[PDB]
C-alpha cells in the first residue's frame, strides 16, 4: 500500500537552498588555531595537547548562524566547507593549493589569504604529523610494499580516523556535566600511589579540559543567537532566535528534557567530534532509537514541528565536508562523510524497535534529497510489513535510499567476533556498510583498500610487474600443469601483501596512539574513563581493524576463466594466456571472446559463484590471522566507496575478459553486463559467498529501470527481492532506481541537474559533483527488471 | 707491614699537570650538534633521534690527543671540561651565561663565541627537553612540594641519570661488532608479525646505529693519531702514536687482545658513554675482576707498563667534568663526576677475588693523586691481612682514599632485594656507596636528597613553614603530653613528604624515557637487547629508585632531647621549646645549653643511638612503600654528597642544639664535636642503625690526626677499627687523614696547594675547588686519635 509522502515547511527549502547554492571551499580558522596552540603547549604530554588544542580552537573559532535555522552550528562561515588538519598531514595541501578549484569533481575554493595564512602552518607542522611518524616506523620492506599498487592505506594516514558512533544517547541525558562529574570520580576512585595512575590522570584531567571547551562552545552559540535576536525586525524569527539561544543555554551543560534540546545537544556533540578531528564515518547510528524516549515525552510538541527539527537535522548533516588530496579524492568521490544513521530492527531483547521517530527518518530523506545522512534500515525474520513497504516507497524515489541490513547474518557474525548477544543485537552501521555496537568500538572500519584484482596480476607474473620484483617469486604460470598450482601461487601472493597491509596498518595505529590521542571523542566510547585509555590506546571495550577487499567479482570471473579454459579444456597454454594479457588483447580477440564467454558470477551458476566465494575466502583468511596494536583483531571487509574505479585503472587486463585500465566490480556484485539471468538469479550468487567472515561488512548494488517499481506491485516485489536475498544469508542490499537518459542529460546540461541525486556504493551523492569516470561507471552498471 | 709506593714515570706528572693547569670551561660544539641533528629527526620516533644524535654528534665532534697520552680520547678541547647537554635542561644555562666566571665554588670558563653560538640551542629546545615534560607530568600539589625546601629531585631533572656500571666486560670480549651481531640476531628471532615488535625493532635498529657510530669515532682517532705522528719529530713519540694508531683501529670494532688493548677500548665505551648523556656516577665498579684476564693473557707486557697504562686511565677518569647550575653545584660541589672503581672482594662462587690487578689499582691512587677515580675496596670475613693493609697504607697518604665497604652485610641486603646470591657477590659501587650487580640494573642510585632535621622542624611547628601550611596540619606541638604523640605527628610529616618526593622520581623517570630512551648506554646492560626495550623502559634485570635521607645525627640526637628534656623531665614544656627554637635560641642560650648536653648520637650511649636507629627508620620505611615506572622498588640510601651544607641554610634551630642554618650531619657521621669517647664508640653507634634496610647505602665519614697512622702500629689499629665495625654490621666508612694546619693554610694560599685532595662524602676532590662553605664543614669535622 502507498502512503506517499508529506511536504516539507519552506525553510526546509530555504536550508536546502543553502546547501546546494554553496561553492565548496577550505577555510584557515582551525588550522591558524591548533598551530597557535600547539605552539605554546610544546613541553606538554600529547594527551594535555590535544585537550588545549580543543579549548583554544572551541573558544576562537568563528560562530555562525545561517538563515532560517532552528538547529544551530555550523563548522566552517561558508556552507558544505571544509576545515583544515595539519596534525595528520598538510604537504599535499601545499602541493595543490593552487589546482584545487581546477578539479573535474570535488572541486574546492581558497582565498588568496587563506593560501597565505597557512605557510606558517606547514612551516610548523614539517615532521610533526601523524603520517610521518607513521611512516618512520613502518620497516622499508612495508614502505615499498605500500607503493606497488596493490592496496592503499591513506585513509588514516593523511587523515583522522573516526567510523565510530558515539554513545550520542548518554550524553543527551547527563549532559556534558555528566560527562566531567563521571572523569572526576574516577580521578577520586583511583588516586593511587601507583605510577600507573600517573598518565591515567593526564588522561581523565584532558577530558575534563574537552567537556568544558565543549560547554563554553555551545554559550557561545547562546550569546551569539541573542544577538541576532536584538537585530531582527520581524518578531517570528526574533522569537525563533531568542529560542535557540534559550535551548543552547540549557544543554549548555546539563543533558535534554524536551525534543528540541534533544536535536541541539545531538548536533552539538556531533560538530564538536567533526571539529576535533577530521576521520568520516561518524555515524549517528541508531537515531530512532536514543531520540524517541524525548519525542514521547515531550508534551508539548506537535508531529509538524518534530519533523521540522528532524528535517533540520538532516540538512545540518550536510553542512560538514572534508578536502581530500587528489589520489584520496577518487577513493572518496562525491564530498561524501558517510554519516550513517540507521532505523528499525530489534532491541537488546530480541524484540521489533520500530517506534515513530523511525518512520521520521524516513520521512525526512524525502523532505530534504540530499546526500546525507546515509539513511540505512534494518531487517529482520520480525520486521513489520508495512515498515518494509514504506522502505520500499522511499527506494522508488530513486535516491539510492535506503541502504537495507540483514540482523539475521550481522548479529550472529558479530557475536562470533566477541560480542555479546545483547550487544549484537544492538548494532548500527558506520559509514558504508561496517556494523558495530555503538558507544563502546574503536572499529577503524576502513584501514585500507586491497586490490584483489591486482593479485591475479602477480600470480600470472609471478610478483613480477612492470620491471621489478614486487612480490614474492611463485611458480612460473608457464610451467603449471594444475589449476591447484595456480591456487597456492595465489594464495603466497595475497599472503604477502595482506601481511605489509596491516603492518602498515598498525604503523599508523601506533603514530596515533602517539601523536593524536583523541580526549573529547574518547569521553563517550565506553571503558575508556573506566581504564583512564583514550580510543587510540585500546580504551575501547571493543577493539577491530577493518581492510576492504575490492574485485570479487573480477576475482570470481578471472578464476573460473583460469580453471575451465587453460587447464581443464587446454583451450590456452598457460603462456599464450599469460601473453595475450600482458598485451591487452591486441591481436587476439578470438581469445579475449573465449574468456568473455566463460561462465559469470552473478548467473547462479555454481561452477563460477564457487571459485568467487574461495577467491575471496583466501583473502579473508590471511587477515584474520591479524592483531592491532589495541589488543582487537582485523576483520575483513568487501566494499569499495568508489575506488573500484581508480583501482581498475591501475590493473592491467585480466583473465575475465576486462581490458587494462577498466573498472573492477563494485563490492561483491557483479560485473557490468554479466549478470544477464535476473535479478534473482544475481543475489543468488551474491548470497553464496560468506557473508560471516566478512564481518567487517559486504556491499551489493543493484539498478532497476523506474517501470519495475511503479505500483504496489512494484513494492512487493522489491520487498520479495530483499527478503529472499536475506533469507539466503545476504549482509547488505541497496538500489538506484532511475532512467538512462536522466543521467546522461545530467552530463550534459549539469546547471539542470543540481539536485540529482545517485547511489555510488554504501553512500549516495550529488551526481554532478562525482568525477566522470566515477559517473560512467555508474551508468555502466547492469540495468534490472522484476 | 708498610711496603711504601713505587714512582710514576716522568709522563705521569706532565700528564696530570694538564689536569691541574687546565682552567675549567663550558664548550659548545655538542649542543650544537645534538641541536642541529634534532632539527632534522623530527618526524622520527624518539629512539631513533636519540640514534641519529648520537651518531650526528659522535661523526662531528672534535677529535683531541693531548700531549703524552698512551690512552687516547677527549670529551673536551680544554682538559677537564664540560661540554652541553640542552636535552635535559638549558634555561638555567642561559641565567648563568655571564656569571660562571665569578663562582667562588666549581667555576666555569665560557667564551665569548659560545656565548653566542648556544643561542640558537636555547631557542630550539624550548619546551622540547625531559625537565619540561617531567614538571608537565606531576601533579598541582606534587609541584608544590617540591619547592618547600624538604628534599630536591633536581638532580635527573636538570641533567642525566648515569649511575650506571655498564658490562665493561662483555663489550672486551666481544667488541662493538658483537653487540651490533646481538642485535641483528635477535631482530631475526623477533621478527613477527605481533605489532609488539615494530618498537622493538626500532629499538633493535637504534641500537646498531649507535654501535656503529661508536665504531667511526674510535677509527676517527686512529686517523688522527698518524696524522699527528706523520708530524712529530723523536722517533719515541712518533712510534707512540703509531702504535696508538693501530689500535685504534683493532678496538675499532672487534674485542681486546691485549691488555694495552682492553686499556683503550674501555676507555672509548666510557667515554661515548658520557657523549650520550651527562648522568655523572658512571662507575668502573670492578675493574680489576675484568681487566686482569686481559692483564695475565698478555705475555709482551711489563708490569711497570702495565701499571703506567692504569696510571693513564686513571688520568683520563680526571678529563671528564660536567658543569651544573648554581644550585645543584651545591649539592655536588667540587667538580665531581662519582666514578666509582672498585677491587678486591669475592667472585660468585664465595671465594676471595684478590689480583694482581687489585693492587696496580692501589698503586695508581699514589701515582696519580688526583680526585677520581672514587677508589674502593671490599671487604669480607676472609680478605687477605695483606691487601687491607695495602689499603690502609693507601688511606695514610690523606687522599681519603680508598672507601671501604663490607661484602658481610651488603650481599645479604642485595639478596633480599631480589638479586641471585651470585649477582650479590658480584656487586660494584655506584658513585658514592650504591651497590649494584653490574651490567644488569637502572638503579637510579641517587634520584633525590631528602632533609630529615626539616621534617622534625615541620613536626613542631605542625606543617606550618614560614607563612603557609605547606605540611598536613599535625596535632599542635603545645598539646602534646607524651613522646609517643610527637613521634606519630613526625611519622605523618614523613609520610607526607616522602610520597611527592617518589611521585616526583616517578614523573622524571617517565619523562626522561619518553624524550630521552638512550640506544647506546641500554646496548650494554643485560635484558635490553633481549627484550627489545631500553633502560628507561624497564630493559634491565634489576631496577630501582634510590633516595637519600640526610641528617641522621640531627634526627637521632634531636628526638632524645625532646623526649628526655621535655617529656620524660619536664625542664621545659613544648610551647617553651617551640618559641625557643623559632627564635634561634635568642635570649635563651640556658635552654640551647641543657640541649646541647642531653645524649649525644656517636657516644655509645644508647639511649640516644636507638632513636637515631628508629628515627631513620621512619624514613626508609616509607620509601619501601613506592615502585617506579620500570617496575622496580624503591630502596633508601643515607648519604649527602656535599647537601648537608647546603640543607642545613635551609634549617631552623633543632632540639639537638645546632643553631639556624648550621649544615646537619654528613650520611650517618655523628654532628661534630658530639662524638667525644673516641673512634670506637662512635663506631659502635653507628652500627647499631640499621644498614641493611638501607640497602642503596650507607656512608660514615671520620677523620684522624696524621699521627694515628704513624708506624706499622697505626696500620694496624686503622685495620683493627674497620674490621670491628664491619663486624658489628657497619656499611661503609671512609677516612680523612689530614692535618688542620694544612688546610687552613689552602684557604689562606689556595696558588701553594693546588694538589691537596680531600675527602668530602663518598668522593675526594681538590681542596681548593671546593666552595668555602664546604671547606669550613669539612674543617669543622671531629678529629679522633687512636
Amino acid at each position: 500500500i502507498s502512503k506517499g509522502f508529506s511536504t516539507q515547511t519552506e525553510r526546509i527549502n530555504i536550508l536546502k537552498a543553502q546547501i546546494l547554492n554553496a561553492k565548496p571551499c577550505v577555510e584557515s580558522e582551525r588550522a591558524i588555531l591548533i598551530t597557535e596552540s600547539f605552539k605554546q603547549t610544546e613541553g606538554q604530554p600529547a594527551i594535555l595537547r590535544r585537550a588545549l588544542a580543543l579549548k583554544h580552537i572551541l573558544e576562537n573559532i568563528p560562530i555562525t548562524i545561517r538563515d532560517q535555522e532552528l538547529i544551530v552550528g555550523s563548522l566552517t562561515k561558508e556552507p558544505r566547507s571544509s576545515q583544515v588538519f595539519p596534525e595528520f598531514s598538510n604537504k599535499w595541501l601545499q602541493d595543490e593549493l593552487d589546482r584545487l578549484n581546477k578539479r573535474t569533481g570535488d572541486a574546492f575554493q581558497i582565498s588568496e589569504e587563506s593560501k597565505e595564512k597557512l605557510k606558517d602552518v606547514f612551516e610548523y607542522w614539517n615532521g610533526k604529523t601523524t603520517s610521518e611518524l607513521a611512516t618512520s616506523y613502518m620497516t622499508e620492506e612495508t614502505r615499498e610494499a605500500v607503493n606497488c599498487d596493490v592496496f592503499t592505506v591513506g585513509n588514516y594516514y593523511y587523515n583522522g580516523v573516526g567510523h565510530v558512533s558515539v554513545d550520542y544517547g548518554k550524553v543527551l541525558r547527563v549532559g556534558f556535566n555528566g560527562i566531567i562529574n563521571e572523569a572526576k570520580e574516577q580521578l577520586e576512585k583511583n588516586r593511587s600511589i601507583d605510577p600507573d595512575f600517573i598518565k591515567k590522570e593526564k588522561f581523565l584531567n584532558s577530558v575534563i579540559i574537552s567537556c568544558e571547551a565543549a560547554i563554553t562552545y555551545v554559550n557561545r552559540y547562546a550569546k551569539k543567537a541573542k544577538e541576532i535576536a536584538d537585530n531582527t525586525s520581524d518578531a517570528k524569527r526574533k522569537a525563533e532566535l531568542n529560542e535557540i539561544a534559550k535551548i543552547c543555554s540549557k544543554v549548555s551543560g546539563e543533558g535534554a528534557k524536551s525534543f528540541y534540546e534533544a536535536c541541539q545537544l545531538f548536533w552539538f556533540i556531533h560538530a564538536i567530534i567533526n571539529i576535533e578531528s577530521n576521520g568520516h564515518s561518524i555515524s549517528p547510528a541508531r537515531f530512532d532509537q536514543y531520540m524517541y524516549p524525548y519525542y514521547e515525552n515531550d508534551k508539548n510538541i506537535t508531529d509538524k514541528f518534530a519533523q521540522e527539527l528532524i528535517d533540520c537535522i538532516w540538512i545540518k548533516l550536510n553542512d560538514i565536508n572534508k578536502v581530500r588530496d587528489e589520489i584520496s579524492t577518487k577513493h572518496f568521490g562525491g564530498y561524501p562523510m558517510y554519516q550513517n544513521l540507521i532505523v528499525g530492527g530489534q532491541n537488546s531483547e530480541g524484540k521489533d524497535a520500530t517506534n515513530k521517530v523511525s518512520y521520521m527518518a524516513l520521512e525526512a530523506a524525502v523532505h530534504v534529497k540530499l546526500p546525507q545522512p546515509s539513511l540505512s534500515v534494518r531487517i529482520w525474520n520480525k520486521t513489520p510489513d508495512e515498515f518494509l513497504l514504506r522502505a520500499a516507497e522511499l527506494t522508488r524515489e530513486g535516491l539510492g535510499l535506503p541502504a537495507y541490513y540483514n540482523d539475521e547474518v550481522i548479529i550472529p557474525a558479530l557475536v562470533s567476533r566477541g560480542l555479546t548477544l545483547e550487544d549484537a543485537r544492538d548494532y548500527g552501521i558506520i559509514g558504508c556498510v561496517e556494523p558495530q555496537k555503538p558507544g563502546k568500538t574503536e572499529g577503524w572500519h576502513d584501514s585500507a583498500f586491497f586490490n584483489l584484482a591486482r593479485i591475479v596480476e602477480l600470480t600470472i607474473n609471478s610478483g613480477f610487474d612492470k620491471n621489478k620484483q614486487i612480490g614474492p617469486k611463485t611458480q612460473n604460470f608457464e610451467e603449471m600443469k594444475s589449476f591447484d598450482e595456480f591456487m597456492k601461487a595465489y594464495k603466497a601472493q595475497m599472503e604477502y601483501f595482506v601481511k605489509h597491509m596491516c603492518c602498515a596498518d598498525n604503523c599508523i595505529d601506533i603514530a596515533h596512539a602517539e601523536r593524536a590521542p583523541l580526549p573529547f571523542l574518547s569521553s563517550m566510547v565506553d571503558n575508556c574513563i573506566g581504564k583512564g585509555k583514550s580510543l587510540q590506546d585500546g580504551g575501547a571495550e571493543y577493539n577491530f581493524s577493518g581492510p576492504q577487499g575490492v574485485g570479487v567479482a573480477n576475482i570470481g570471473d578471472s578464476l573460473v576463466a583460469v580453471k575451465k579454459i587453460v587447464f581443464d579444456e587446454n583451450k590456452i597454454t598457460p603462456s599464450e594466456l599469460k601473453k595475450t594479457l600482458n598485451n591487452d588483447f591486441k591481436n587476439s580477440e578470438e581469445i579475449q571472446a573465449l574468456l568473455k564467454n566463460a561462465p559469470k558470477f552473478g548467473n547462479d551458476i555454481d561452477e563460477v559463484d564457487n571459485l568467487a566465494r574461495e577467491g575471496a575466502l583466501v583473502y579473508c583468511r590471511e587477515v584474520n590471522k591479524y592483531t592491532n596494536p589495541r589488543g582487537g583483531n582485523f576483520q575483513p571487509g568487501l566494499y569499495p566507496s568508489s575506488i573500484n574505479v581508480y583501482f581498475g585503472s591501475l590493473t592491467g587486463a585480466t583473465p575475465d575478459g576486462r581490458k587494462s585500465g577498466q573498472p573492477l566490480a563494485d563490492g561483491v556484485s557483479p560485473s557490468r553486463g554479466c549478470d544477464v539471468s535476473g535479478p534473482t538469479a544475481a543475489c543468488n550468487s551474491v548470497s553464496k559467498l560468506d557473508h560471516f567472515i566478512a564481518s567487517n561488512g559486504t556491499l551489493f548494488n543493484q539498478k532497476f529501470h523506474p517501470s519495475a517499481l511503479k505500483g504496489d506491485n512494484g513494492l512487493m516485489n522489491l520487498s520479495s527481492l530483499i527478503r529472499s536475498y536475506f533469507d539466503q544469508k545476504g549482509f547488505h542490499v541497496q538500489f538506484n532506481v532511475i532512467d538512462k537518459k536522466i543521467l546522461l542529460a545530467a552530463q550534459k546540461n549539469p546547471e539542470k541537474y543540481q539536485d540529482l541525486i545517485v547511489r555510488v556504493a554504501g553512500y549516495s551523492a550529488q551526481f554532478i559533483s562525482l568525477d566522470k569516470s566515477i559517473q560512467n561507471d555508474i551508468i555502466a552498471r547492469t540495468e534490472h527488471v522484476m
